[PDB]
């Protein structure tokens, strides 16, 4: 069990938004955390040199390339890994990345838990988020203690791959939810009605969920900074349109809000994903 | 002026289906006298005319706009039974475009039409927890107060005649986009081999879904869509929602394509619940034929 | 029974760009030529006056709500035609316009051919529309020689209400063929393509129709003079997407055509509906 | 330097499919030597066997985890491959994989061609397929011969990864095309028009494309004989689909159009993609 008792070194290959909030609590919990960013809590200059003064890793990167860039290659992170140790990928990436790194452990000695999780930044802050896990039981057994304290629920999705999975799901929901609410405002304005009158009878709605609520509160006020970006949003978008293509699964709605996060993503890549109700505003105010 | 019990104790309805009768049981409580005409025939009458002769405010409950106007129009339709002052109260879900045609033909009665639709299904008229959306004055809002403090919990103002209308258009399409976006994701996580229980229960764990939209989930997951909002009435309202949105020019793609689920569902089973759309897809990624 | 130059009289209810084309070549092959216009060659000043004075009515106005207006009502062309006469409409609106017409026809004793072209502005021109008629097969006979006046090619669509449905399948193909062009072009500008390279360059593809090949060249040169102005074919996509609602068919890719055609019409509802490749061009160059 | 007959007679193929062997007839009738390398397995046992044995290489996979199986490591194409050749990849694969084997080529001296084409196999029967090729003018040149012999028109498209890119955009035009059609046969369909009327009527418009009407007249008869397997242009559209949001350029008809192509491979992986229009043939029937 990774407790801090028996590996207290817990490395971070990326250190962004969301993984420097799991890190305070890690940190918390008992654990010292170090960390590699590609730009540049103690830093190391490589992957593979987090990864050699490490117990456990924990990988947090944008996308199936930033994987690969960290993960392989001369400087690497997991050819620095000792057999048996674990590797917690929490980072939103494809089915094929996940296998392939999941393969790549195997060939190492080292077991990958695909660990995506539900929640951004508030939730991160709050430990509140909910990671969703693949794996066998007694792999997620092992990282118990690291859930348990950035988190407040563990959902052991099924065997490798089906955290990703979960994950991508999830996060079809969260868009398709946000681009129906900004078109569902923009018809209500462009048909006159009061914008103020609009944002506040929709709080009061049972066919909103409560993420979409307090989006579109903070959308009343104009408030977009940053807690899940356009350009992660879409992203991950992205890579679930690419995944049900494989598949062969259809999924118009969600490919339709793909298109409008697309320009969502477009307009301003570093503000908050819910922009586009102010974008659609604006759509109906020319 | 009031449209209490006191004042005006008869309350007739045009149509009576799921959600009037059940409204309709709240105003009865409420100290009213409920009457109601029905295109097939609470004491009923032959005519929307004798219905509206007999009564002190007329309530409307059709399906859509053809409804409105073969039971609003002409020599035995509702407005001719009506008399100046009076208030016409339409929860129906009908088009912008039928509002305004209403609104003017009771001006002409001197019948003030409140628009007024409402958010919520049969549970939430069961239980008097409907959300109306009205349009209209502010003093002909506070007179018809009595009767919607009696259906539903909450009455939103939305604006002037037609803003009511223009509101339920507006739920409708969080409604009906919620849950085909629910469907498409949940299809794609079984496609790619996730266990189904698992899923389901998972998602109901999420903050990213409503509370409308979990409650059908677990309903789906018995595989009960038993109706509460049928398939061929949500459609209809997408339908309604698509076109008043390309009368005002406003590019809705994500609206537009569960427009186009919802069209299937309908096609597939058009009186089971608006749901159904969950199966449709499970089936679809089965390989059920 | 033959309306040859035996009733050499055709009015027209509506005389807009494509009414007057047809008209010219009416009056070529020997008919005497009238119009009513809402606006104001011999003009007549009602729909009354105009039908009471031909021996054939031709009717092309823009929408269900202008049909109806020049149609019905004391001052009507229908209170103006006498039985066993034919009116033939021309004008792009809903089956519903269509069976309301049709059926006031047959109460003044004048048998509706619903008659919408398939054609534009060019076409009108050179006398090579395709005519899409609903109605008996005596009837549409009857109507010959005006058919192969203004056309190259008459298509009995099956009994009334056939030609409106058969117009409502032909303009879904042009606008999504335009929204489909528009969009590949705008994802090969955005990943670098050179614009003259690639405008030109699928001038040379079999999968573009020699219409929206036209249309192509046309925005090359940023050229949307109003052959069909975005207006209406937005409308006429509008009551496309009503149709297939009320017989509940799933047409994503047309719902999806639509919605960029509002936008279209938003941005310029006068110019051509092709202008959707110039929107499309300053969402890329952003 | 040019790639005559004269000058590189051995062409060898990765990959021998259905445009692939018509290609290779065509190089065969123009005086080249054809040989090919296929997984399945006058053939090579390898990639790398393949390439030590030919001149020019011609690459014609299905997707991009195709390409890098047999182009990368040591028993790879690229591997087998002399500084100063040309490989020319027919292929429709992603700007990604793409710019991944231009580097890969550089690094040992052979220059990569992303030369995908415009055309099924009636034109590559014909010699009638349009060649959209990426790289410097001087390296199209040299291929000439080559892209004259197998169609009848090569489009320099820009530098190398110019024609991944213009076959994504052709892509999309026919299978939203396609859709487009099936979807609006449908509506006639359900709105009570007779089924021979409508197809024949649509036929004489000219909004429709000469490909589209080719379909329709095909699926008028029910005959969905391949010509472009649902499952490659299903392919084709994903990868469409990704590079758009990749660049961020919002595209909703073709994004509507793939989830279209998504349920057409689902029913029938292996018809002509234009099945479709018999899948909302047999939605309006109601089977």
């Amino acid at each position: 069990i990774l407790s801090p008792e028996n590996a207290p070194r817990i490395g971070f290959i990326g250190f962004g938004a969301m993984a420097s909030r799991m890190g305070d609590h890690l940190k918390t919990a008992g654990y010292t955390i170090s960390a590699y960013t590609p730009s540049g809590v103690p830093m190391l200059p490589t992957p593979l040199a987090l990864a050699k003064q490490a117990d456990t890793v924990v990988v947090c990167v944008p996308d199936d390339e930033a994987l690969a860039a960290s993960m392989y290659g001369e400087n690497g992170a997991l050819a620095g890994m000792t057999k048996g140790s674990l590797l917690i990928n929490t980072s939103s990436v494809s089915p094929e990345a996940t296998a392939t790194l999941y393969e790549a452990g195997q060939k190492h000695g080292v077991v990958v838990l695909d660990a995506p999780v539900s929640g951004s930044t508030p939730e991160a802050d709050s430990a509140s988020l909910v990671i969703l896990v693949g794996g066998d039981k007694d792999d997620v057994a092992r990282a118990a203690p690291i859930f348990d304290a950035i988190g407040k629920l563990t959902i052991h999705a099924g065997p490798t791959g089906s955290g990703a999975r979960l994950k991508l799901v999830i996060n079809g929901i969260m868009g398709a939810g946000l681009t129906t609410l900004a078109e569902s405002v923009a018809y209500g304005l462009s048909a006159g009605l009061d914008r103020s009158m609009l944002f506040d009878a929709l709080d009061q709605v049972a066919v909103i969920s409560p993420h979409h609520k307090r989006k579109l509160k903070a959308a009343k006020d104009g408030n977009f900074a940053p807690q899940f970006p356009a350009r992660l949003m879409q992203k991950d978008m992205r890579l679930l349109l690419d995944a049900a293509a494989r598949e062969a699964v259809p999924v118009p709605t969600l490919a339709a809000a793909t298109q409008q996060l697309s320009l969502t993503r477009r307009l301003s890549p570093n503000e908050d994903y819910s922009s586009l109700i102010r974008v659609m505003e604006k759509i109906v105010a020319n």
